[PDB]
């Protein structure tokens, strides 16, 4: 397939909408960014979609999206420096898929995987919009997996 | 938060529902594992939350989803084959989060990154559902990443 | 017993509530953590529930709050990081009960520490409430341990 | 501050009154004892409040309440058994409060882990009473820190 | 599943109620302790639930219950004695499970051994409540292996 | 006593009825087996029941139940294969009592560990009944130590 832009939406209280375009084409991975002014080249969010082969044949595919952090949003200057990019937080899908791995198993793992970090729970067929053009829906949801990745606790 | 069962739905023809029962509360991780009849306790599709604070203050958040394919037994052996397991498709999506992140920050990534898995595309406020009871919907769909992991070609 | 939600009352001019919320049951400890935005993870107030058996049979017990002080309160923005935490102010609680002390022992240390901190003087009978709703009663106490660890003079 | 009397109530079943005459006032410690009858020196409700500058400029204020335990005699050794102590319930108290600390902010930790000490559980300004007359409240609370104290078990 | 109480019945003239509330939750253990009045920590009624992987893949599981008896007083030495346990009885139910079993194969076996410790014998369907209020019910009964493990008598 | 039949409802959809009839009886041993139609020796359900005196006077009484499961046929191979065992669920309940111990002691633990294997939870006089004809009651019951047992998640 060919790249495309890829269009996000984040969880602020008025959802904004975030444009990565897609920057290079190399061998083992494609690299998406956004594209946005006033902002250091490192505080654009970034997307590295990259695969591999391991010696035992097994395919690691790996999607890394990294979100930077700049410390003081800063009005932007004829002359004038941007916040410098204060941290950054990173999120990686790793999909491991053996020689005798099929479409039908990875297929599978995904779709369900997906609805774990959607914070599917006990009830059935319970799954929040990615998507979701609700603000803060994210951040205030309750889901077991939603909520313990954002406010940093597992269900024990 | 207390650990719940986690109901998720595979894509199949038929779209099928699996239940994920909450096995054990580590000090540090939470496991979940489905009970299906005729299938070792190591072939149950397990559900592993874990999480460590890294030496520099970091904190590492994995959720780690392994969906077995056990053995077909050929009548062959002079006796019936033990019924073992064949592989495992593995996806862990992990959380860099450092110690000067936010929930904003974190809420952010996450529902990026799962709009991203669930084949966000150039079209904005594109989804796909994860609990979607359309069969087959997800190895068929054309989406950049869904179409990626599943066929391990991401787009070039 | 279950880990239950923990609400405290701060000694601003406005008495604040302060919710804990339960986050992991350990072999030895127990942790109860604020989750408040727009606050660095090392930001939230903390409290730590641990117990250890000597080697001579006797018991240690300690409960350790934890308060963090971020440097300067920041307007959070949607990529926008946090104040960096300045500094902890630390209170731990350690109760040493050999083997052979009892329930009646242990409760009457604990309630006449409790009345200690709480300021018991001279007169008897005599307390300041720790979920007081009268605002800076702590600090503008004059009783003696109160007074003594707020300002940092005890009675000489 | 000058060093006052200190009266505290035990957690029998009829409240008993207990007074800390001061003794000595060293150069980094206070030091208040009770005068029972019949008791030897060591024997004594011991209240001993210290503070130290650490080397990193953090300031560590302790207050320790040592309770102990007298022997019984049983008359078998040819002559009454010396009076001996048998063993001492210890509690201490310590606030690690740094350089940058103020008044304001030891306030709130020490108002907030006194709530805890008293008890505090998951519904709001809820505390008992250290100077109670309610005789054997404290043991026979279910409150979630005094119970755990009292019984050497946490929430978990 | 989450640690709750346990509620056991003795076999005394008067049927007495034993509550055990949990301590504490490892990874491959878990303990319940009795909280009586007037009896130390280590004559407290202990449970205590194992697990773990043999090598050879076989699961060992373990649930021990210690019933303690204290020394009784004495009368005094050169002091008074300090309390002490004077034995354990112990109970060990251990589960012995390869690979290759299922639900079927452990719930038949639990089952099965439970009717045998609760006493069956050759008429069909006999069996003898472990939470019966009959008060010496378990003493005085004349079932096999009931009796047998009491009065130390198998059946020969 | 006399040896006598042994009668054991297992935990099939349809409660099916095993008989064990006393083979031997030595001094410490007696041995009950099951007499199935087309099951060889090895493969029939056996109940052990020993005791020992340890070099300390403490007696250990021990009651062994095996479940075998037979291989399945397979297909043939050079000859038709000959029936053999695959393998033996093992329960095996252990009592030790010290000299010192009494009938009273015994059989309080004895009742205790038995109304734990059936299941008593933190609700006073729970039970799940061992000669039940409820067809699936175990394995589906969720009763914590029950449930511990049979699906190898013990409560954490």
């Amino acid at each position: 397939p060919a790249m495309t832009n890829i269009v996000l939406r984040d969880d602020q209280t008025s959802v904004a909408t975030k444009t990565l375009i897609p920057i290079v084409s190399d061998g083992n991975m494609s690299v998406w960014r956004e594209n946005a002014a006033n902002v250091p080249i490192d505080g654009q969010i970034k997307l590295t979609g990259q695969w591999e082969r391991m010696k035992d044949g097994t395919y690691r595919l790996n999607a890394k999206l990294e979100v930077p952090v700049m410390e003081t949003a800063g009005a932007g200057g004829a002359y004038v420096a941007p916040p410098k990019v204060a941290y950054k937080v990173t999120a990686s899908l790793t999909l491991y898929a053996p020689s005798r791995s099929t479409i039908a198993d990875r297929a599978n793992a995904m779709k369900m995987l997906s609805a774990v970090l959607c914070g599917a729970d006990a009830t059935a067929g319970t799954t929040l919009s990615p998507q979701s053009v609700t603000g803060d829906a994210w951040k205030n949801s309750a889901l077991p997996f939603v909520f313990g990745f954002i406010n940093q606790a597992f269900p024990t």
